[PDB]
């Protein structure tokens, strides 16, 4: 089968830019377990030139993978080879022979931005006197922004854009990750899935959830969303909402109303990344201009 053939191939291959030595990788505890698989912490000895030893994160299969989460780790892999970017999460190798497939990736220190912004609830007295200010979580968008829109002038569709998904490194600094599910949109601008996808639907645009059809502009819908979760310090969208109902919600034209702690500017844009028809929502470039308005 296709995923047979991609295992042959990739397992024939050298790639010497990006193979490192397992032997020089000590892998530690569990950051977290996501979908394709978990990730530990680790530390790599003479890693890409730098000396000594560099604290690096490893995303490795879980226990009892399936052959759709053996296809994402390597869809992974592939993308992350092809991007460069400073709020795009780094790779710095892999470890294929004489063992389990890992890929060495940028640590990112303080985590996932959804429990980021989670664990900031706990500081200080209460929900009505926040830890982070506005103009912090305006500058945590914009960064997510100006990473989506290097990745969406190379043509790639992200798919899975959410606060899960984003990581925040040294320096409060966004990195998007989780590529398992981005795809190349280069010939045709844009993905189609005829399977139910495993994006939640609580995120998708309303065409990728009815069509199956995956573009840029659904990405800038999820980034409606991140932006409603990052406004809300990782709120659940659509709360109290059973996502079966979503499908008639969102045809009739409902959205999520505008929550506390959000201006009627901020609350625009989510409105306009929600819009229906997909070329009336904004492109990147325009939302990062957008969230630079509201920069004090
Ligand atoms: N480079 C990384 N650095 C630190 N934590 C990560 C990294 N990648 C994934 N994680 C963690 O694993 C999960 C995402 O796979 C999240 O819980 C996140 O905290």
């Amino acid at each position: 089968g296709p995923l047979s053939l991609s295992v042959d191939a990739f397992k024939i291959l050298a790639a010497p830019k990006w193979e490192f030595p397992r032997k020089n990788l000590v892998l530690g505890k569990t950051l977290g377990e996501g979908e394709f698989g978990k990730v530990v912490k680790a530390t790599a000895f003479h890693l890409k030139g730098r000396a000594g030893y560099t604290t690096v994160a490893v995303k490795m299969l879980k226990e009892n993978a399936s052959p759709s989460e053996l296809r994402d780790l390597l869809s992974e892999f592939n993308v992350l080879k092809q991007v460069n970017h400073p709020h795009v999460i780094k790779l710095y190798g892999a470890c294929s022979q004489d063992g389990p497939l890992l890929l060495i990736v940028e640590y990112a220190k303080y985590g996932s931005l959804r429990g980021f912004l989670r664990e900031s609830r706990k500081v200080g007295p209460g929900p009505d006197e926040r830890a982070l200010t506005m103009g912090d979580l305006i500058s945590f968008a914009w960064q997510i922004s100006q990473g989506m829109q290097y990745l969406a002038e190379m043509k790639l569709v992200h798919r899975d854009l959410a606060a899960r998904n984003i990581l925040v490194a040294e320096g409060r600094k966004m990195k998007i990750s989780d590529f398992g599910l981005s795809r190349d949109v280069y010939e045709e601008d844009f993905y189609v899935k005829r399977s139910q996808g495993r994006i939640p639907v609580k995120w998708m645009a309303i065409e990728s959830l009815f069509d199956h059809i995956y573009t840029t502009q659904s990405d800038v819908w999820s980034f409606g969303v991140l932006l409603w979760e990052i406004v809300t310090l990782g709120g659940n969208p659509y709360p109290g909402i059973p996502p079966e109902r979503l499908f008639n919600l969102l045809k009739t034209g409902h959205r999520m109303e505008r929550p506390d702690n959000c201006s009627e500017e901020m609350y625009r844009l989510m409105l306009q990344c929600w819009k229906q028809e997909p070329d009336k929502r904004p492109v990147f470039a325009d939302i990062s201009k957008d969230l630079e308005k509201m920069m004090v």
